[PDB]
């Protein structure tokens, strides 16, 4: 079996959606078209409801029809693990519903896996669809009774040293060892019967669910991290003109999530909603084209489009679907199509990507997400003060950097290496990340006391990881930012911090944040109080602004000022030796990545109008490679036009 | 035939030859006194109202050793009967006080014993008043909370799939789902209605049964109408003002009465049918769309529903609730027991009976031979498909009725009739088609057997437009788009996608520079057969196909869902008249135009044709009205209308009657 | 000392005492308060942070708060708080179970016993925030109290002349348990302690004063209390009139008073971060607003929660008069400016009655109670949702606020009915759609001894029983000399166009129309009869059944309500109060008098500088406080936003 790595020549694939009352000639048909497609690869969902026979035993039959089929075209397979479940059940069960559940689990897994396993073009398996949901089973006997183990192997007080009331987060806890716990059962299971082939998961709507996902523990039993990145479900926080942010940030996050090991897309949208989905669209060829080019600039080693062909009966009949409903292609398969016959024309480059880091790391934590969901008592106004204002936050950071053509990961804190010499040119942004330790705390002040600089916004370290607020208490970051917290005072859903001296009028989102500074040098509004800080903490700086101006840029819809204040905080060495616009462009994105030595820049244009877009930092001279719409440049002026996808070569 | 006469016996039995009445609801609960209730039925026959109705309440006869008292009804029939006031008498069992509607169905064994016994003492008595012209077995059969908790719906329930036998796949091997629960709640309707009659029928085989489905445009999927006919006399309905027209504006309650008035009538079949519940006053803290009807819109209710051959319009209420719910609401008359403008309004269609009686007796629509079908099962698979949003768009409940709703708007703008009619009420056994018409308007499910029946109604010249996603599922909502499409020989086509845009987008169509108002979803097609239509982006989004003598236009896309979200019904009305075939034209009174805001529905009575105009626009209107024969002498009208040769000046919220000499 | 009506008032605070805090920061805070001239603050006793691993209590954390608290001469009104979750922000409202009530008996006789010694103590209260919109129904305790109510209670299904009838029996089982339980209390306290003051702050009393028989409560109270928060009680207006709301919430506890004194237990001290349902943080112009405000409405204090913050999850640094430093916020510093101003004006502040106009806005439990059945709980935020019975007379009360006029917010119990003589007095009814024989009566003598009676919108449409007499038999047809015809629904906001008097009043949902037997009918320009004015003995009626007060409101605009009620008034009203020569959008006035010299209040929460003409009583304008330089040319004073003037009347 041939093993991914991060030199495997990346690939776009599709969904065969397999289910009872399909003929030999159907399913031979999308075989065929994927081949023609320059689509290496399927996945099939190995539904224990379709091997199921009246007697108990399993009928591989179905699944035996489609691997040869997919054999016969050369079409490698990734395999879902899918026991039996309701027809009624579109992403599958999360968790085992009893013991004798888990059991009847074991028994599938067992046949399934010793069966598939013999077919030389299985390329992985897929642990479980989708592990995760924002409605976690604590109804069900199994999750109910683990939940009570855990707590009672946990030691948890009422209180902190100091003797303050503290929350433990008993749930949010225990549900990350849940999460791991399973997943790590099912690579177990798997092992049992095949030490051969990938192990594979796709965590999905990250951009909610990250508060489940322990990914460095899942490192531990997986051989590549993958992801559902679905416009309809996942991209709920971006109007669909910054789809290409929201598609870079998940990218990002599964990126950071992976660390070692290769990632992928497992599940990306391929076709249309009709009654299916949150936020219902089709996606166009041009969509198709950004997503992909998006994914391999930041690593992916492939894209799998739900789906190639469309389910028949009820739940997303006649939905998603890459082909039309005469078997062929729509501008969608053309478009992915195109995308395969480049990665086969530029073998080399496309299999040795490595993103071009910045050095700007955007970090959330899942602490700030429970610690929030506590406070806002799950409310969802779309505000400061609802569910979603701490992934939001850093999000907002991302896109006003996108909008500068800088890249910028997208990391749990646990993923941050803080554990070297030198932090020189590197810069860590928390955005309301309202939830910080004792322990992380003192990672910042080693990261900046060796050189990094920290940008910090909103309510970032507000409380510690048992909800109890040093800000009242003895604030535990005053030494790191040379300051004090004074008010928060509400204000409208959108304000301005007005800066003495007219230096920045900032956007703002709810809440005025005063300070004190002692050791850090004040900046003061126009009203003469102290709304921000510089702190000189050993080689690196600290810029703090506690009112959330990453927010107010979300709400006023305009990313610009942020990207100026940002830019004007870099080190040096990032501006110069990194490709980046020349100033802020709205609904313009840029990401650089180098192959074999040699850097390129992906560049996506999202505005109504054509754009010249002035690059500078970094060296060579722009070679067009990929451009859909014939863009051209002068200089390294890139005239690029709407719902345009460019590849730039860098020459010399 | 001669032995149904001998049952008949004394009591009246409704026919299509009846009288029309207008009639409201007598309100009567203890503390009333005789003075009171006197004043009531005085004032009531003074407006020439001929018929009550009264709700038996089993609380108001119930006496602590549990003998039945009638005396409080009693009273309130025998004043009837001395102001020559018919009674229809509604069974309404012991219930909770605040139960405004009543139960729909039994709670337990227990609970049907209690009916059964409570029917017994209430027919068995009332039958013996000569002024009861008819029994309700019901109010307002159905409900959108279907008792599924109760231990009796519960057996029921079981017992019901215990005695079918459904598989998980069909016969292509295909998963499939059997929609129990909702043909089940059809079966469960008919079983307690027919229940309901047969105790009747045990006491009293002499009065008519009678029933009000209500709320149709989304209760339908519950009513069986076929089936009912086996046990009724006359087919009843509530069609409130504040209940049942959320699906229009005020403006349009006029096109709200008359689809409502369509679909009772094509569920009466050859029984009659009449209106037995209509908004008779003011909403205070009731009625989800809240009103008070003017004197005008009373009258423009009681000629739509006549003109759609209603046999009565019975108001509720004449008189007030006192306590609680509804209290002081929905009256007729005022506090000091007095006529409102909407009584008055009421008598002047009374009056008009009495001086016209008969051409009132023998009204018959006129069937311009448009039918737009709707069904249970495009319903029930929107329901399973849109989890029960209520978005107000395709994407929640109520598309597959507001898409034929709005073709029906489209018609009466234009002045043409057509019937509105759950597809097993429509004739599919005839030899000859020519000049029929069927609207299959976003019925996104449809099975072999009716592709079977729209192939032969085509083939026999018939003209089929389909438009939104009709015929995308099968009654399993299995997607034969996906496994093969089955109406690919009918439409001379295939699908090929439906791409998601905004909630209102423009079909810009390759020649004239032609643009259609369309909602939601774009569908493109493939044609074999059929003459493809293309648009300014060179994709197939509709096609014609000549089948036989008959002819099929379809369009993917929902252009009657666009006509209603641009609040434009005009480039909807042009399209279909250009597809009707010229006979209807020809033959049928219409307008020369599309007016906005202006009906007309035609009808005639012993051979003399007639035309109801209604102006609903805030301006004075000149509509000109072409095709049949005859000339204008406007025989109603409560503004003043006046013609010059077929061109009818109709003021704002007139009700005109045209007779053609 | 013991409260009355005579003692000096006081500002005050919350200083909030949980595990963790250290003594230092809790003597940094009492120093403060006592710099920042407040005399008095409130410890909620958390049984929780008493209760020891073996049973005993643990009193440390409290004695701490207490000694220090008397060190600095600081005043102590302490909560009963039993055990409870750390989660509960309020406080449970009930006993949960009969083992329970047990566990709140021990609590009390350990509490109370400890902490009376204490020579800094000034009250005692009973509970923190009685009342929930979600009453325990499910529970033990409450299950049984209410099968038991039921039994001694003998209800009919039907009423004398035989017609259906609603008895809210749940309603009145609430206002008995509440009575119950708060007795209970104080009947515990009083077994080990005789000599401290009893207190109970009721809240959000726009929406739970059908809870509540504050006539009762004074039985077992030395003094009513209240929480009135501009974050979670003020729903109902606009951040611009919290100033009409904290006047009117001041009245309604004033009235519920009767004989005792009364003050604002809890007040909004500083910021929301993520509670509160109207998220704010308080100017230092709305602190000085709010604090005048009760005083002209006879508070004997007025106590902010909280000077210092909870640390831990729900409010953690929220609400606190103090920054994160621990010194003054410009809340504190205003708050300050009004203790010194007590301190310098002792005999004034102490002696303080609000000068009654003879106006009375009356409400009732039983039009809430009719309502909540009627609406089936819809909160559309129109006359078909809860809330109306409460927004209508509110905004009668704006009006009138908006004129300069003070006006009585009084439960109608609270009334007093025995009197021989209502020459120049006023009682408002506003959509109170339940009224019953026995209150009919008392309006009936009211307006015969020369009682003015306005009634608009659906009031008396129903009894106390929720059956209409408008159907059966209009119960106020002798009063109002005239008889209900029809009502039509109309759009939230409608005209009624007088033919007459060029009245063109804003009205809100529904079209009242009626016919006149004694009655002077007032007809509008399509020729309806809309209202009516009734002479009945000595006095008058004026009747209008459209909702004119919920017009106003829905038009954002209170002036011919204004125009049409000033109308009304009899002359000694206007001719002897001080009040505004028109009306004046966004500005309120209400006067006082203390040892025989007479004051008036004015804010103006207007975007611009006003001039306002103050006319009615006696003498020339001194301004003896104003926090923006206010000045006064005769009696016309000029009043900058967000301004609080004090005029005393010199001659
Ligand atoms: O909703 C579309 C897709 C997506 O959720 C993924 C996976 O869950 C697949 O089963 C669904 O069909
Ligand atoms: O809501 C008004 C009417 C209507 O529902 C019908 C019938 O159910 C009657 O009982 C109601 O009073
Ligand atoms: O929410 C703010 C306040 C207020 O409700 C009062 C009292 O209940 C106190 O406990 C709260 O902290
Ligand atoms: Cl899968
Ligand atoms: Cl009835
Ligand atoms: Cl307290």
């Amino acid at each position: 079996a041939e093993r991914i790595s991060k030199q495997s020549t990346p690939f776009v694939g599709a969904q065969i959606f397999i289910e009872p009352g399909q003929t030999q000639e159907q399913i031979e048909q999308w075989f065929k078209l994927l081949a023609e497609s320059n689509m290496t690869t399927c996945r099939i969902r190995m539904f224990g409801k379709y091997m199921k026979t009246p007697s108990g035993t399993y009928d591989f039959t179905l699944f035996d029809r489609a691997f040869k089929l997919a054999d016969k075209y050369h079409i490698k397979v990734y395999a879902t693990l899918f026991p039996d479940t309701e027809f009624t059940d579109v992403g599958g069960f999360k968790f085992p519903h009893s013991r004798e559940h888990q059991k009847e689990v074991e028994d599938y897994i067992k046949n399934v896996v010793s069966h598939f396993s013999q077919y030389k073009n299985l390329a992985a398996w897929v642990l479980i669809n989708e592990p995760g949901t924002p409605n976690l089973p604590f109804n069900e006997p199994f999750t109910k009774e683990r939940f009570s183990d855990w707590k009672k192997e946990h030691n948890f007080s009422e209180y902190n040293e100091k003797g303050y009331p503290v929350l433990n987060f008993e749930k949010e806890n225990f549900i990350i060892d849940y999460h791991n716990w399973y997943l790590n059962w099912l690579a177990n299971q798997v092992r049992l019967y095949d030490k051969q082939h990938d192990l594979h998961v796709n965590p999905h709507n990250v951009f909610k669910l990250s508060g489940l996902y322990d990914f460095p523990t899942w490192r531990t039993f997986l051989n590549s991290l993958g992801g559902s990145a679905h416009a309809s479900w996942h991209f709920g926080y971006f109007p669909r003109k910054a789809y290409t942010v929201a598609m870079s940030a998940n990218a990002e996050l599964i990126r950071s999530g992976a660390g070692e090991l290769p990632w992928l897309m497992t599940e990306l949208q391929g076709g249309n909603n009709l009654y299916s989905g949150a936020n219902p669209l089709c996606p166009t060829a041009e969509e198709i084209i950004q997503w992909l080019w998006i994914n391999f600039a930041t690593e992916a080693k492939g894209g799998i489009f739900w789906s190639f062909n469309a389910r028949s009966t009820a739940a997303e009949a006649g939905e998603w679907a890459m082909i039309n409903f005469k078997n062929k292609s729509s501008d969608r398969l053309i478009a992915a199509a195109t995308i395969g016959k480049f990665i086969t024309e530029n073998v080399k480059m496309m299999s040795n990507i490595k993103t071009l880091n910045s050095g700007i790391s955007i970090l959330y934590n899942h602490e700030s997400m429970w610690v929030e969901a506590a406070q806002t008592r799950g409310k969802l106004n779309g505000n400061g003060r609802s569910i979603g204002a701490v992934m939001c936050s850093p999000l907002s950071y991302f896109e006003a950097l996108s909008e500068t053509g800088l890249q910028a990961n997208f990391k749990e804190i646990k993923e941050f290496d803080f554990s070297l010499n030198d932090y020189t040119d590197q810069v860590i942004i928390l955005s309301h990340q309202i939830a910080l330790d004792n322990k992380v705390i003192k990672q910042l002040e080693s990261f900046v006391e060796k050189g990094g600089t920290l940008i910090a916004d909103g309510l970032t370290g507000y409380y510690d990881y048992q909800a109890h607020s040093t800000v009242v208490s003895g604030f535990a970051l005053e030494n790191l930012f040379g300051s004090y917290p004074i008010e928060y005072k509400i204000k409208e859903n959108l304000f301005s911090l007005d800066f003495e001296k007219d230096n920045y009028k900032l956007p703002a989102h709810l809440w005025k944040g005063t300070i004190e500074t002692s050791k850090a040098t004040p900046i003061m509004d126009k009203e003469g109080e102290c709304i921000a800080c510089i702190n000189q903490y050993g080689k690196g700086k600290v810029f703090w602004i506690p009112s959330p101006i990453a927010l107010g840029a979300r709400e006023s819809k305009d990313f610009s000022e942020l990207s100026k204040l940002t830019v004007s905080l870099l080190p040096n060495k990032i501006l110069n030796d990194n490709p980046h616009f020349d100033k802020h462009y709205k609904d313009v994105m840029m990401k650089s990545f180098k192959s074999n030595g040699t850097m390129y820049s992906l560049i996506i244009n999202k505005s109504a109008s054509v754009q010249t877009v002035d690059i500078v930092g970094g060296k060579g001279k722009a070679f067009i490679l990929f451009a859909n719409k014939n863009a051209h440049s002068t200089a390294n002026k890139l005239t690029i036009s709407p719902e345009e996808t460019v590849i730039i070569k860098w020459k010399n």
